[PDB]
């Protein structure tokens, strides 16, 4: 009746093209899979939607992509994954990376250094510093990188049963 | 008194450069690692040492390099990892990719394609299929990818950690 | 909660391939270690950063590397090492060479000449003497010297224990 | 009265060239020193001379030359200095590489490949592993490397000291 995996990705980028495969593959394994396509911008930050689900949550499993950070909506927001997640170690993350090299996230540079060059000249000169702190972190866990060549399904269900397997032994 | 950790790896490439500090600082945090350097030979499989080890080790961590593929023994040793694994899945394996991309090791193409072209003219028609069956499924796990530019440094702390957490935990 | 180690070397030659692991093996024998990364160039020397960590220091280990004599800040600011320790010798000096001979240490000729030849047509004529007096006689204590087979990771270990073992015995 | 260093060294290499110097300006520091050129063979191992000074000696300065492999007399008495050593740490050891590589020391490859290619006909086949495991062990302290530039004067004043600042400090 609650969330047991939610997601995080890019808004025009992957929304389609290979999240969405993800979201009714996953569903044929029955569990019940939360994603979001509400642009909010209500305020800064909403509640009762994301705050909410997200604390209700059991395995956070981001997608990073190419223009992952561009959004002023997306660093901020797993800003808040990976600290809550340092707190109570109970839960999990299962980045996946992809079309990038899991070295351009992990020192901002190559693809990312003009997001952060326009980014500095609107908010603080530490909650930039905060951001760059927690994604770092995230690039130094396990992750199936998905290359030019993958097939774009196989990997779909080889890392859909490793969200199953946490599931059913618990 | 019995292994709880054994490497795999290329020769002359990553033998002395990062795998060695992996076996000096992993001896750091009390558990007995296992690495080795003879060019066996002596036959074609040597029992009491690679044999013998193999059944006696708990997490299997091959070391994926750049010119992986070409070494005959290399390939042949970890279709017996791979194959051993999937009769007991009590085991794990926490492949780590090396300067190389995590697509060029589901399809042994692009830099092994040279290797398989000459390697095609020995052996039979059928262990060549046993070996890139094998092969793909380990580039199908989870694994920290090092870039160019990524800490050859830090990336060890954070890896020995999580072969640390699956002991004292158990 | 002050600095008992201070490194010193190359940028883009060793920050990656050996000298990050040391700073992480070297933080499991609970002692606390400074290293930089920052470019400076905000003016031609900087105090609170480096000035103050030099005074700080107690055992100045720098890590002299193939091209360490090109960057116009380490070797002004390795001058400022060796002049620091001649008036108080409470403190010690333990470098290691690295991919060259002690030979080319101590007359800046082979892998130096074309460099310091060209670091002649900018500054004064007296304060290039004033490097090759300093450079020289770090080319005199002890070292290890890292071959081409050497281990990099058991020279890591065997240096480690002589930095710690100058601090529990004190 | 008694011997406070203690020299070893190859016979018809080093003992005319340059070990004959450290002998004679070493006694002018107001210190014993203990050289020695019998060539024994009478028996395999003399008591009264160099077992008797190898207890009373303080420093074991060893100088390992080029051709320091090949004596059988040379190594198997090194194997008493490092194997001395480690029962009691009050001693110590400072050894100076000579016209060789501080990477042909740690694995008794490149010039003494052909030293031990002919030993191994001769003795046990335990032996000569108890010898290269000693003999791997001296290439990991510190130690003022020789090149071919480097003045054969200098390094003798700067190491002389060096045995002269453990005495009169103590």
């Amino acid at each position: 009746v609650e969330y047991d995996v939610f997601l995080s990705f890019r808004g025009p980028d992957t929304r389609k093209q290979f999240t969405d495969f993800l979201y009714h593959f996953l569903c044929y394994y029955k569990i019940h899979t939360f994603r979001d396509d509400d642009e909010l911008r209500k305020g800064k930050e909403i509640g009762p939607n994301l705050l909410r689900a997200i604390d209700q949550s059991k395995i956070y499993v981001p997608i990073i992509s190419s223009g992952y950070a561009d959004s002023k909506w997306c660093l901020m927001e797993l800003a808040e994954i990976v600290r809550r997640q340092e707190e109570d170690p109970r839960r999990i993350i299962l980045p996946i990376f992809y079309m990038v090299d899991p070295s351009d996230v992990r020192h901002q540079t190559g693809c990312y250094k003009k997001a952060f060059r326009k980014h500095a000249n609107k908010f603080d000169g530490q909650t930039i510093q905060n951001w760059k702190d927690a994604l770092k972190k995230v690039g130094d866990l396990k992750g199936w990188h998905i290359g030019k060549d993958d097939e774009q399904g196989a990997i779909a269900d080889k890392v859909s049963a490793d969200i199953w397997s946490h599931i059913s032994k618990e």
